């Protein structure tokens, strides 16, 4: 679990998204798997905009963060989970590191912010769903 507290927007899984996320949607995509809703205060983190390849990711199975270098943001199939079935995810960058169902929602972060969201993984690679590309996130 986990989420992205950026102004007034909350930022989650969507396969993660609550009822109050849905009754308080901004914006959603089955394709990312990244669902946007408002919140009422206002967050503390910030978005990284760059074109980082490398960072540190939070892993809540080892509750520990480790660094990570990563690949670009990219359109790659991805097997099938209780929560999609195997299908081309887009925005999605590769790591080597460990990774569990549950561990979707831990920030990937760089020198300048928050890159994205813990959304695939298995056998030592972790994938992370990009929101530096989402401007609309640092206004209105
Ligand atoms: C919960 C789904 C969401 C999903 C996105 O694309 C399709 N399904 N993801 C997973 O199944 C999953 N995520 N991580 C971090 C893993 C690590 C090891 C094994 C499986 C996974
Ligand atoms: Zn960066």
């Amino acid at each position: 679990s986990g989420a992205i507290y950026v102004g007034n927007y909350r930022v989650v899984n969507r396969h993660l998204a609550t009822h109050n996320d849905w009754a308080n949607l901004v914006w959603e995509d089955s394709s990312r798997d990244l669902l946007v809703s408002s919140t009422t205060a206002q967050g503390c983190d910030t978005i990284a905009r760059c074109d980082c390849q490398t960072g540190v990711y939070y892993c809540s199975s080892r509750r520990k963060h480790y660094p990570v270098s990563f690949s670009k943001p990219s359109l790659i199939f991805v097997e099938a989970s209780e929560y999609y079935p195997a299908r081309y995810q887009s925005h999605l960058m590769l790591a080597v590191g460990h990774s569990e169902p549950g561990d979707c929602g831990g920030i990937l972060r760089c020198q300048h912010g928050v890159v994205g969201i813990v959304s695939t993984g298995g056998n030592g690679l972790v994938g992370f769903a990009d929101v530096r590309d989402l401007l609309w996130l640092d206004e209105e």
